């Protein structure tokens, strides 16, 4: 999968649909593994740098894949 | 969906029907989503700035919309 | 529901039948629902301010109501 | 159930069936209760003492009731 | 089951099917166990030293077995 975007959590939304948004670079993305939300948000707290995968590379796309560095 | 109230968490309450309770700025609402449980708190340990989302802006409302800054 | 103690939590346990064991003020209260385990072992790892809410006021008591401040 | 050990989490061991061990003063031991690991985990960490009571009180025996403070 | 590497988490990496990698020393693994997934993140987070034993010893190979120290 190709790499979409890397930066710091710049903020994170739950969803009415119980999806979960994240804002990462210029790109707001979400996801609707449940598994990353509780990730994603100790990610955003501890200022982790990540990277987005994903092939939905834009405003309103869906991602699956992450890494934490 | 609207913003309702934005700022820190003053304090949350776990419900007798497994509902969250939060209070943030002067309205005290709540949500059915178990997965906003955790969340809520450690924003609230942390001290972040929350902003709450829904039609129900009013006390006792309800809500499933956060967007944790 | 009338509040039953406030204070910091001294203590937790975790009971045989999954249940869980919180020790505030000089009453010792037990909850059956699971997801308030994590929530109270944060508050007592961070030194929280909690409030216990229950009609079973007294040692060996139930309670299913919190404010975490 | 008749205290066992008391001490600090030396460490904490995932195992292959999903059961979690920890070794606690001189005596290593395991919970099939999948509720107990990350609060054993958060208890390393933070370097909270802990008491583990259990009649298999040997190496290798099981427990499920834990006494955090 | 053998210790196949030792090291702190350099980095972890959510999975698009729901699986979890790591990249400890000099290999990459993953798991499948969900309960390892915030574990191990708690663990990179707190700069824990792991160790992770498979017989599956390469790139690309798989775990279940962690201490973590
Ligand atoms: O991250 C894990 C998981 O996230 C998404 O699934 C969510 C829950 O994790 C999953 O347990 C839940 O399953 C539903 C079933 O769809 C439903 O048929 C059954 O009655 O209730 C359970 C409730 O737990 O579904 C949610 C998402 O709707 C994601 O969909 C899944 O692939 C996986 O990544
Ligand atoms: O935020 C996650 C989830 O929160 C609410 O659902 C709760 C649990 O997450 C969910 O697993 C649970 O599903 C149970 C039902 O309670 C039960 O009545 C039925 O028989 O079995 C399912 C599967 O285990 O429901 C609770 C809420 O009572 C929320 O309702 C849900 O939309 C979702 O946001
Ligand atoms: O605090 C939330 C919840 O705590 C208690 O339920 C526990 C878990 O939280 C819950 O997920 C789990 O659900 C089981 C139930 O045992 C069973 O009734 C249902 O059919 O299957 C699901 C798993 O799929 O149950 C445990 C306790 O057994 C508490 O019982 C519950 O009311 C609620 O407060
Ligand atoms: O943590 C207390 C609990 O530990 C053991 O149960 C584990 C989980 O806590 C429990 O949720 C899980 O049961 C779930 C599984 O997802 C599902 O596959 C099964 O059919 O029932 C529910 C459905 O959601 O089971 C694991 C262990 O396999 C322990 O067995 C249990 O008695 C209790 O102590
Ligand atoms: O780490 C715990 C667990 O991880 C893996 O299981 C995952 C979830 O923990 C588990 O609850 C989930 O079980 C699903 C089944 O996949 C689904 O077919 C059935 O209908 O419902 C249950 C939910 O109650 O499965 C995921 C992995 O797909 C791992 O597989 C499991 O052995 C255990 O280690
Ligand atoms: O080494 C880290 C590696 O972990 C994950 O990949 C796992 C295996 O290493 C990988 O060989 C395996 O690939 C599967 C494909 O997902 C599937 O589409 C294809 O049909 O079969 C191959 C071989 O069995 O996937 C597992 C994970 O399930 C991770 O996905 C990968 O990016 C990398 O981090």
């Amino acid at each position: 999968t190709p790499d979409c975007v890397t930066g710091k959590v710049e903020y994170t939304k739950y969803n009415d649909d119980d999806t979960f948004t994240v804002k990462v670079g210029d790109k707001e993305l979400f996801t609707n593994r449940w598994n990353l939300q509780s990730l994603l948000l100790s990610a955003q707290i501890t200022g982790m740098t990540v990277t987005i995968k994903t092939n939905a590379c834009h405003n309103g796309g869906t991602f699956s894949e992450v890494i934490f560095r």
